[PDB]
């Protein structure tokens, strides 16, 4: 047999998105692609929409993988799928708009890194989400501050905009599957905490040519000024930034670590997003 133009479970090809969704503007960009802000026709709910110019039905089948993953990952600390449409020769993906901004953009505008209680909340929530991702046998593979988006309410939304300062050593060294692929996120998480503490990641100052080398041959990175930080934090990094994927701890194991195991309030991150919000206009 052979199938032509299959009907995908979370996609509607029988309806224009412009019936439901009003294009309000361009949400900036990098080298990611073409993303747009949009308003709901019935409710006025804000959302972000990306559009891809798919030539063939073989291409379309590739790009919908992102939709299948987004749909199956319904969790309080992960971007949330609202819908997908395939109209004309354009695939539309939409998720709930995030008005806090990426954690790195927050750091840029304040010209300062996060405080420790700020880092603790991000860490605990990132951990809750990774534990869920690994629950579904899904690996992120590109964790960094730029993929941590913020709401005004105080909670993160984990994203992925699909140079390698956050790459795990076993992945740097690889020349070719393995039972400890999920662990690579845990290295990247650790590098993300240092990025959040010091604005930039380790080895930021080097020729990018040298970065894979440096990561392969160096001892795990540590905080530039340990005295400024808690013992719980330094210890957390030490066991998270383990070069052996086999002895590196799971997301679940770290949740029990005293650096995050008593964090219940999201307050410090509510307070953070507000400062950033207040300095947008002045
Ligand atoms: C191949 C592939 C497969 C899966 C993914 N993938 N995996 C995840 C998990 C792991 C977190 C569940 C998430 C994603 N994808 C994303 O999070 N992708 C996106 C990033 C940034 C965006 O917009 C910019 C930000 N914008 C403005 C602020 O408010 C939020 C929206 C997006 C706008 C609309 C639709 C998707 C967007 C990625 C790639």
């Amino acid at each position: 047999s052979m199938r032509k133009s299959r009907e995908y479970e979370h996609v509607r090809r029988d309806l224009d998105p412009n019936e439901v969704w009003e294009i309000v503007g361009e949400l900036g960009d990098g080298a990611f692609g073409k993303v747009y802000k949009a308003k709901n026709k019935e409710t006025g709910a804000l959302a972000a929409a990306k559009v891809i110019e798919t030539k063939s039905e073989e291409e379309l089948e590739d790009y919908i993988v992102e939709i299948e993953i987004l749909a199956t990952c319904d969790h309080p600390y992960i971007v949330k799928l609202l819908g997908a449409y395939y109209h004309d020769g354009k695939l539309w993906i939409m998720i709930e708009f995030c008005p806090g901004g990426a954690v790195d953009a927050i750091m840029l505008e304040l010209d300062r890194g996060l405080t420790e209680p700020q880092i603790q909340v991000v860490c605990r929530q990132m951990l809750e989400a990774l534990n869920f991702l690994h629950s579904k046998r899904i690996i992120h593979r590109d964790l960094k501050a730029g993929n941590v988006l913020m709401t005004l309410e105080g909670d993160i939304r984990l994203a992925d905009f699909g140079t390698p300062y956050w790459m795990a050593p076993e992945v740097v060294m690889c020349e070719t599957d393995t039972p400890y692929d999920y662990k690579a996120d845990i290295w990247s998480l650790g590098i993300t905490l240092i990025e959040m503490a010091q604005i930039e990641p380790p080895h930021h100052e080097l020729n990018p040519m040298r970065v894979l080398l440096k990561i392969a041959k160096s001892d795990p990175p540590t905080l530039l000024t340990p005295s400024k930080w808690s013992v719980e934090f330094r210890d957390f990094l030490a066991i998270a930034l383990d070069k052996n994927p086999e002895t590196r701890p799971s997301a679940a194991q770290l949740l029990e670590h005293p650096f995050v195991s008593s964090i219940t309030s999201n307050k410090a991150l509510r307070e953070l997003v507000a400062e950033a919000k207040a300095e947008v206009m002045e």
